[PDB]
């Protein structure tokens, strides 16, 4: 059967859903009987040819440690596919969205600010996201922890229809143009907090193309009825992280210290 150290070390325990990088599993651990969510990801998907490098940057991503960040365990390899062990956690961001239709001020503060959080702490050690979205966010009380954080280096995603058009509301212009920093990930975190408050994008349209097209003019707006009774603060906050030019746009410490937070934490 010529297995991999996975499945001498873990056997499956069920399918737990279609991930944006391959199937996710339930695992237990066949010494410590500890459970974890796996993520399995076809070899073809490597970004870099040099296996070695991809096993050094998921080293470092070992090593970081946040409240807010899920943990990443280990890696291991098989003939066909690495397998991305991770924390077990129960849903998305994305699904919360679709029940309140709406945050509050106060209630979307809390979620992002912790959101936040994270992104600072992996922005201290070099660690761009690339893809927050509010599907890679998840919480239930009140804890948030964003998935995958640093794996769109390591690895190439699920590109269909539905993928596509998913990036396309959260993705920064420079992204498009062909280069990224840490900004883009305060801009990803600008959009979903554009859509807490309004329940709606900031950059729209009834296709990939249309959306992607406003994106890169950067031009939006605080329109909506339903940004009347905003705060100024709020809108201060956005306008800031939906900043055209990166090196314009504010820090993730920035966000975290906007005096927006502030007042509701």
């Amino acid at each position: 059967y010529f297995q991999g150290t996975f499945a001498e070390r873990y056997n499956i325990v069920c399918m737990l859903g279609k991930g944006s990088f391959g199937e996710v599993l339930k695992c237990k651990d066949r010494i410590t009987q500890q459970e974890y969510a796996v993520k399995v990801i076809n070899k073809a998907s490597a970004k870099n040819k040099d296996t070695s490098t991809i096993l050094r940057e998921v080293e470092l991503l070992k090593k970081l440690d946040h409240p807010n960040i899920m943990k990443l365990f280990e890696i291991l390899e098989d003939s066909s596919s690495f397998y991305i062990v991770g924390e077990l956690y129960t849903g998305e961001l994305f699904d919360e969205i679709i029940k309140r239709k709406r945050f509050s001020e106060h209630d979307a503060a809390r979620i992002i600010k912790q959101v936040f959080s994270g992104i600072t702490y992996m922005h201290k050690h070099n660690i761009v996201h690339r893809d927050l979205k509010p599907e890679n966010i998840l919480l239930k009380d009140c804890d948030i922890k964003i998935i995958d954080f640093g794996l769109s280096t390591c690895f190439q995603q699920n590109t269909k229809m539905k993928d596509r058009i998913g990036t396309a509301y959260y993705i920064a212009p420079e992204v498009l143009r062909g280069t990224y920093d840490e900004k883009c990930d305060v801009w990803s975190a600008g959009v979903i907090l554009y859509i807490l408050l309004s329940g709606t994008p900031p950059f729209y349209g009834k296709n990939e193309y249309d959306i992607l097209k406003r994106v890169e003019t950067g031009k939006y707006a605080f329109d909506l009825p339903q940004w009347r009774t905003i705060s100024d603060d709020a809108k201060d906050l956005i306008r800031k992280m939906l900043t055209f030019h990166p090196s314009l746009r504010i820090t993730a410490t920035q966000c975290l210290e906007h005096p927006w937070i502030q007042k509701y934490s």
